[PDB]
């Protein structure tokens, strides 16, 4: 059994032994860091069961979860928000937070996320780069997601800078153990800070309505607000920022899809659905133990025992998507749902959100930059470690 995560192939390529277990071997048996072994499903159809199942747990107390990491194993401790829960108790929970992510709620807020992102994009021209290249993850990238969740959450524009920098610390790989606990300490303080300030006078925003609509009606403390809260903003703020630059980066490896979405802005929302199959840049949540024997494939997964989903091998999954390892935004899609954002109930809470900040962000990035290039040549770009999800560290530009 081969050592799990496996590595990416190359810098935006994913690990090449998907398309191998396709192939040949679709339900196999992977070692984890603890030397444990867990059930490694790679195809589309075996992904989507595995995210649907009732017979599987998301639960991380139960023996034979699978952990990727020495940190992964003592999180694994503390209080559960949803994000590891099971049914009634996750949707019990996921329902205090939901509202502001229903697709109505969303489009609610396109205007918003509009602001937000032309705000940016003005900030970056009047920085100029006559001097030389801007990163675009630092002036562009990490502070749409980042200030889009923190001002939802409840956090005051004057705050949005340095907590966009402490966050971005929590998940730098520059950054020691020290420094990224003592900056996810430092996150945890402020939101406590905050649910006492709304608990003593509400405001319009989501840390406001957990206050008024679960903890002083008692149904969960304050401790939970905070907890609740933070997992909003740590589970999808980094992969957002991920996104965004794989996908300037993804349109200067293919010109002519840059020179269509240039002169149709309109295509941004299937260069979009494109991207998120493409680059699967969260293609480790999908991990649950089995409650009871199950079977999958041709293998019969024993009770106790760990399985990982691959969402991202199943967006490579030839049999339901044709030419898969290419990345086409006119691509004719399937019935079958790409599964960037995950299956079941499970299912990214903010995958409307995530879209439209995205779609936002490349029908509107090249109208205001439209000779923005990349300032390395494609092959130079700064990745996130072979061995962790997709992304992009930093990415030098011009406009
Ligand atoms: C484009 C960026 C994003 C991608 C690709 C993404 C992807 C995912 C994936 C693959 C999962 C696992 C779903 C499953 O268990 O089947 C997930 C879960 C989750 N994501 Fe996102 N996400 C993104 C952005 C966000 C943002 C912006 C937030 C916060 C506002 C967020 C909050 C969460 C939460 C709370 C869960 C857990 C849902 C649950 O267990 O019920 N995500 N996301």
């Amino acid at each position: 059994a081969p050592s799990f995560p496996f590595s990416r192939a190359s810098g935006p390529e994913p690990p090449a032994e998907f398309a191998k277990l396709r192939a040949t071997n679709p339900v196999s048996q992977v070692k984890l860091f603890d030397g444990s072994l867990a059930w490694l499903v790679t195809k589309h159809k075996d992904v989507c069961f595995v995210a649907t199942s009732e017979k599987l747990s998301k639960v991380r107390t139960r023996q034979g979860f699978p952990e990727l990491s020495a940190s992964g194993k003592q999180a694994a401790k503390a209080k559960p928000t949803f994000v590891d829960m099971d049914p009634p108790e996750h949707m019990h929970q996921r329902s205090m937070v939901e509202p502001t992510f229903t697709p109505e709620a969303v489009k609610n807020l396109q205007p918003y996320i509009q602001r937000t992102v032309d705000d940016l994009l003005e900030q970056m021209k009047q920085k100029g780069c006559a001097n030389g290249p801007v990163d675009l993850v630092k002036e562009f990238a990490l502070p749409v997601p980042s200030y889009i969740i923190y001002t939802l959450l409840g956090v005051p524009f004057n705050d949005l800078e340095y907590l966009t920098q402490q966050n971005a610390i929590r998940t730098n790989g520059s950054s020691t153990a020290r420094e990224a606990s003592a900056a996810n300490q430092e996150l945890l303080d402020y939101l406590a800070i905050l649910v006492e300030q709304r608990l003593v006078e509400p405001k319009d925003d989501i840390i406001s309505k957990l206050c008024t609509e679960q903890v002083k009606p008692g149904n969960i403390d304050k401790s939970d607000a905070v907890q609740i809260a933070f997992l909003l903003l740590v589970a999808g703020n980094a992969t957002m920022v991920n996104m965004i630059a794989l996908g300037v980066a993804t349109l200067a490896q293919h010109p002519d899809q840059l020179a269509q979405l240039k002169a149709n802005p309109s295509l941004a929302p299937q260069f979009v659905e494109e991207l998120c199959r493409y680059h699967t840049a969260s293609a480790l949540a999908i991990k649950r133990t089995a409650k009871e024997d199950v079977m999958i494939g041709d293998k019969l997964v024993r009770a106790n025992e760990g399985i990982i989903a691959s969402n991202q091998s199943a967006n490579r999954d030839e049999e339901v998507f044709e030419n898969p390892d290419e990345f086409n935004m006119n691509r004719k899609w399937p019935p079958q749902d790409p599964l960037g954002f995950g299956f079941g109930d499970h299912r990214c809470i903010a995958e409307h959100l995530a879209k439209a900040e995205l779609t936002t962000v490349f029908s509107t990035l090249y109208q205001k930059f439209p000779d923005l290039k990349v300032a390395v040549p494609l092959g130079k770009i700064n990745y996130t470690p072979l061995n962790r999800d997709v992304g992009i560290v930093d990415l030098p530009v011009i406009f």
